[PDB]
């Protein structure tokens, strides 16, 4: 009904209510249904009382529970450890078999020194014919996704999750890989149907999941295969050209890429666009000082974005000592959760965390990770991905604005929004 009006506003800088200690429950899916204020307060009550504790992990096997380290120092510390903080082979709180792990994951459950050989190569594919190509399809795919929600809507309201934050970083993972148009029917499905996975209010059949996840990972080997033979301008072709010291990389270990980042580097640039266009829809007062400079206020207005939208809200560790912290003991083989969404609101920190400010500097936001052997390999990407989706909003449908609540995906490990209904004039 009200798909045509503005959602409510929020005053900027107005901290959560507070949410005692008892109401916490992180290893409770009635928890991360709760909306994000209630969330934020929750993060605020353990930074502030209780930073380190440990909990259980949502069952529906019940595995071992985990620490989860809230404040902004333990995570930048656990992520600038990874000799005791191990990635190998799980990165969620809920453990895989090291096979799947390492099927679905690549280089992000791996530790050094596999890790360093499979990211060192992979990075040294970033030629600059591929970076061309790369960019070049972020304004094409960010422009045309606008313009198309333009010309497929005359009531000039849509789903941005449907019609732009969705597609748009698939479509540029496809463009750089050098997939053919033809193609994007079967990556979409495969992929839709992989991240379905994450959404426990959408079903996923096992079998449906296991043929797809087999079928893309055999779609990427024969992609990487006819590079081999015939080299284009593309990352497919740069990646079974590359080599570091003698070292080359499998076309398995291409396709296992593949299947990452059609997940970490799709869902997670979703979620920023539509958290940031919830957020400028909340603080107009941003969006217009924002369009007011667009490129001048543009690096430190994406930073604030991501610090905002926190996309992935934790990553976990596995202990591989005895580890000490703030007066916790941790021992050897505990899982240890980071939480990232945490860390973007501390207050020893963050000057005013509850404001979104995008001329916000300094800001060294986590939602990157806290550094290290891990962090974002495509961070650069996310960060042109951002800027160039709010330069076509700016520029086609600069009024555009959010008209309902979103639709929050049920997640731990996720901050979704499954849907943004928008208008512009
Ligand atoms: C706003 C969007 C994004 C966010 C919030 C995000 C966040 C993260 C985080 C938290 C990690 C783990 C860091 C750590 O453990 O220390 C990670 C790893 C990684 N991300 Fe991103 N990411 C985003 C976009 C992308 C994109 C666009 C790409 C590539 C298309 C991508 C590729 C990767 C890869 C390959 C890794 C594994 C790096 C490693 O293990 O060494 N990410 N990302």
């Amino acid at each position: 009904m009200g798909l045509n009006t503005a959602i409510a506003t929020r005053v900027n800088g107005t901290p959560p209510p507070e949410v005692p200690i008892a109401d916490i429950e992180l290893g409770s899916l009635d928890f991360w249904a709760l909306d994000d204020d209630v969330r934020d307060g929750a993060f605020a009550t353990l930074r502030r009382e209780a930073p380190i504790s440990f909990w259980p992990t949502i069952e529906l096997v019940a595995g071992n529970g985990h620490w989860a380290l809230t404040k902004y120092d333990d995570v930048f510390y656990a992520s600038r450890h990874p000799d005791i903080f191990s990635s190998y082979p799980n990165i969620t709180i809920n453990d895989q078999t090291p096979e799947l792990a390492e099927y679905f994951g690549s280089m992000i459950v791996l530790d050094d020194p596999r890790h360093q050989r499979l990211r060192s190569i992979v990075s040294r594919a970033f030629t600059p014919k591929v970076v061309a190509r790369i960019e070049a399809a972020v304004r094409d795919r960010a422009h045309r996704l606008v313009s198309s929600m333009i010309a497929n809507n005359p009531d000039r309201q849509a789903d941005l999750v449907s019609e732009l934050a969705g597609p748009l970083p698939l479509q540029i993972i496809c463009d750089m890989m050098g997939i053919p148009k033809a193609d994007h029917q079967r990556i979409f499905h495969w992929t839709n149907v992989i991240l379905g996975f994450g959404d426990p209010d959408l079903a996923t059949d096992f079998d449906e999941f296991m043929q797809v996840s087999a079928d893309i990972g055999a779609y990427a080997t024969a992609l990487a295969e006819d590079r081999r033979v015939n080299h284009h301008d593309d990352l497919t072709s740069s990646l079974v050209e590359a080599e570091v010291d003698g070292e080359r990389l499998s076309s398995r270990e291409i396709a296992s890429f593949f299947i990452l980042l059609v997940v970490a580097g799709n869902e997670t640039t979703r979620n920023a666009i539509t958290h940031g266009v919830l957020a400028l829809s909340r603080y107009p007062e941003q969006r217009d000082r924002w369009w007011s400079d667009f490129d001048g206020l543009a690096p430190t207005a994406v930073e604030e974005i991501v610090r905002w939208a926190s996309p992935v809200v934790y990553m976990r560790r596995t202990l591989t000592q005895d580890i000490e912290l703030r007066g916790t003991k941790m021992a050897a083989g505990d899982k240890v959760s980071l939480w990232y969404c945490s860390a973007n609101r501390d207050e020893s920190k963050f000057a005013d965390p509850w404001t979104f400010d995008l001329a916000r500097n300094p800001n060294p936001h986590l939602g990157f990770g806290g550094g290290g052997a891990h962090f974002c390999l495509g961070a650069n990407l996310a960060r042109r991905e951002i800027r160039v989706a709010f330069d076509e909003l700016r520029r086609q449908m600069p009024d555009v604005v959010a008209t309902e609540e979103p639709a929050r995906l049920l997640s731990q490990f996720i901050h979704g929004i499954k849907t943004l209904p928008v208008t512009w004039s």
